[PDB]
């Protein structure tokens, strides 16, 4: 109903990345304190209809339409990151799994099969833009110091589910115990402590930064990344997540991608420095 509302994240400062790293590759460590000036960022990943309301207007076309497929987990279906992706004919925004695939019953779940190219095209047209990633962090972050998670750091505080990601055996098994196998809604699960949903799990999410590892303990101002790069930054887990084998539903987790990849569990979400009309 309001799923493309956004909430006012408050200046601040804060600690982005971690001196105990999980996953020392990603250059998670080392911790440093960052400034973030106040700014406004979606509540919700940009849903299905929010970007079908976005094609209507503009005609877009997505990358993975042009180019004609896109990456799928193997588990959903009726050069790959690992044998559980595959190139699919015909998956894209519309058809998340492929062309006999429909988002007719799932218009509030995230858009997914969107290129950083595609998100900024959508954010950019709504008014808005993608959050840095250490915007995106502080936000998710919630106004906790040094968590894992947005709410702190138990998994499963008092005996709830918190975030959308695998239970059981990945890939072979999916549970389904906090109740979605794939995707939830964009306004599934509760709100952390900005308000924001599903800024963990659920998808993952573009940032603007290009990736590096290579950070500064020196405190920076509304840091924007590293001037150059070939991957961007994405941030936040999906429901595929498992602490066996990609433990990145934590804040501080962080992954990479080239601007126009897209995949059957990335989308994203916008921000703004000030209200766009209304
Ligand atoms: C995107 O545009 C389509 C096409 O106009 C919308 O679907 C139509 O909606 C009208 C009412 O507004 C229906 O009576 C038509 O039968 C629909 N046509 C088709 C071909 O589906 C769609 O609702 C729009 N999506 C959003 C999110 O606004
Ligand atoms: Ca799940
Ligand atoms: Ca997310
Ligand atoms: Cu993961």
């Amino acid at each position: 109903l309001a799923h493309s509302k956004m909430v006012p994240i408050p200046a601040g400062v804060f600690t982005m990345g971690t001196d105990d790293p999980q996953i020392k590759q990603d250059g998670e460590a080392p911790a440093r304190r960052v400034t973030i000036d106040a700014f406004y960022m979606d509540a919700y990943d940009v849903s299905n209809t929010e970007f079908e309301k976005f094609v209507n207007s503009t005609g877009y076309l997505t990358e993975a339409e042009k180019f004609g497929d896109s990456f799928v987990f193997e588990g959903m279906l009726s050069v790959a990151a690992a044998p559980w992706w595959l190139p699919v004919k015909g998956a894209n925004w519309r058809h998340p799994e492929g062309p006999d695939s429909t988002i007719l019953h799932r218009p509030d779940h995230p858009v997914l099969h969107v290129s950083w190219n595609d998100a900024v095209a959508y954010c950019t047209w709504a008014g808005k833009r993608l959050p840095t990633e250490a915007e995106w962090e502080y936000s998710c972050r919630g106004g906790l110091h040094n968590r894992l998670f947005p709410w702190g750091n138990k998994l499963q505080p008092k005996g709830q589910h918190y975030a959308n990601i695998w239970q059981g055996e990945f890939p072979v098994t999916n549970t389904g115990e906090d109740g979605f196998q794939g995707t939830a809604p964009v306004d599934a699960f509760p709100p952390n402590g900005y308000g924001l949903y599903n800024i963990v799990g659920n998808a993952w999410e573009w940032t603007s930064d290009w990736w590096t590892v290579h950070h500064s303990v020196e405190e920076t101002l509304n840091p924007k990344g590293p001037p150059s790069g070939k991957d961007r930054v994405k941030k936040g887990g999906s429901y595929m997540c498992h602490r066996s084998y990609c433990y990145r539903y934590r804040c501080a987790a962080r992954s990479q991608n080239t601007p126009d990849s897209s995949a059957s569990n990335l989308g994203f979400r916008c921000a703004a420095d000030r209200l766009p009309t209304m």
